């Protein structure tokens, strides 16, 4: 009763929870919040939490659509200007791929609907992405990562988007809850008036 | 080259290892990695890796660095308040604690020891979330100095209790009493 525990997404609560926890807290001094980043919520006990952000849908829980996430590949322009670029998903076998969980199984789907599903060895694999960015940046690879999670790479040009017509099937971000204590309800309040 | 299989520090794996990981690639473009973060170096059993690096000592040890935990604040939190002039003031202020540091074990010049495991107004598994609340200015948070040298390099954030610190500890990379590529990567860190 003397805190609020959520659990959040493993490597999305920085970009997409933090901003909100950091505004809740800076309004809510008195408030305490105990957060713990989760590698796969399917295995939660929601009677030890007292909110739950979660990617994808799940029971008989309050849940509530609060955005959603596209994996796209993307390479530095050095890397891009010293190999020619794949044309198609199956290309990928030819190339330095950057692989970080829960993204080592590269299901790519084009516009048109067919699906291509990449299990390389990648020359780099990590437990967490935002070191495969870092591998990425510095010019070693392509890599599949949340849209998220390089938005201003994209938008600077420190990374480009490759094979364009490809990517994951987007997934939404949910936040899950259960008479309720005041402070969890004053956060679930403050998310959904973001 | 063939595969290597490493485990790096949890908190310390991006800002302090993957520059010379990365540099090793470059350079080794037939070498891959196979990095796993791991927030307790004493739950891996060394026959499954090929190098662990490591916080504070452990079959072949090599000491590449060292790491201290420092209190910092926000200039915004630091103009808000009065900041603790002794360590036991630190039961005034708003506290960011971040796994392993949720327990601050201070220390002082003339080792003297003050422990502080008051509930943080922000907890936390990871300290990379635990700095970003920091930088808001929503209190005092213990955090290495390798992790943050980029706010400390222009004020962004403050360092508060100058005389105090978690103890010092070592940065060791350790491997088995051996293939090529792993000679070429231990080789390689060394010269770092």
């Amino acid at each position: 009763s003397g805190k609020i525990k959520i659990s959040t997404p493993y490597n999305l609560t920085k970009r997409m929870m933090m901003p909100m926890l950091n505004g809740f807290m800076s309004q809510y001094p008195e408030i305490n919040i105990e957060l713990t980043t989760e590698s796969n919520a399917d295995q939660l006990d929601p009677t030890e939490w007292d909110v739950i952000f979660r990617v994808g849908p799940q029971s008989s829980l309050i849940a509530r659509k609060i955005g959603s996430v596209k994996d796209i590949l993307v390479a530095s322009p050095e890397y891009v200007n010293a190999h020619p670029m794949p044309t198609h998903a199956e290309d990928l076998h030819d190339h330095f791929l950057l692989k970080g969980h829960p993204l080592l199984k590269w299901t790519l789907i084009n516009s048109k609907g067919e699906t291509v599903v990449n299990v390389d060895r990648g020359r780099f694999q990590a437990n967490a992405l935002n070191v495969v960015r870092s591998a990425c940046s510095e010019g070693l690879g392509i890599t599949l990562m949340p849209d998220v999670m390089i938005k201003e790479y994209i938008a600077d040009g420190s990374l480009v988007r490759i094979l364009p017509d490809w990517s994951a099937n987007p997934r939404d971000i949910y936040m899950l809850y259960n008479h309720l204590p005041e402070k969890v309800r004053l956060f679930i309040d403050y998310v959904i008036a973001y």
